[PDB]
């Protein structure tokens, strides 16, 4: 989005997703994983480029054909965070299955709640 002013934007899990961000031809809201492997301590980790929207901890993420929930978020700079924005490489965890590099993952709620509240574009009346 346009920056997204930090206060408290409720977003946790998705609701009813039929939205098109339009980014990849595979699904109109996905991204590609750059490297993915298991870590004997951190768990199955997947360094990816979030393209579907915004990647946050707690997201139910679908990587390839397996879904999981983002346990920890480590970004491009190597910092653990809570929420990362689009176009930024981040490494997720909590797939509990084998993630693959070059695969495609789907993560999007993003405007869902903002729009729900009436913050983003929907239709205020």
């Amino acid at each position: 989005g346009s920056h997204m002013l930090d206060h408290l934007l409720e977003m946790i899990l998705l609701v009813s997703e039929m939205e098109e961000l339009k980014a990849n031809p595979n699904r109109r809201a996905v991204g590609t994983v750059i490297e993915a492997k298991l870590d004997k301590g951190r768990g199955p980790v997947a360094t990816l480029l979030v393209q579907a929207g915004t990647l946050k901890v707690g997201d139910p993420i679908v990587v390839g054909t397996t879904y999981g929930r983002v346990r920890a978020m480590v970004n491009d700079s190597g910092r653990r965070v809570k929420e990362a924005g689009p176009s930024m490489p981040v490494e997720i965890t909590g797939l509990h299955d084998v993630p693959q590099a070059g695969d495609r993952f789907m993560v999007f709620e993003d405007e869902k709640k903002a729009r729900q509240i009436g913050e983003a574009r929907a239709q205020r009346q």
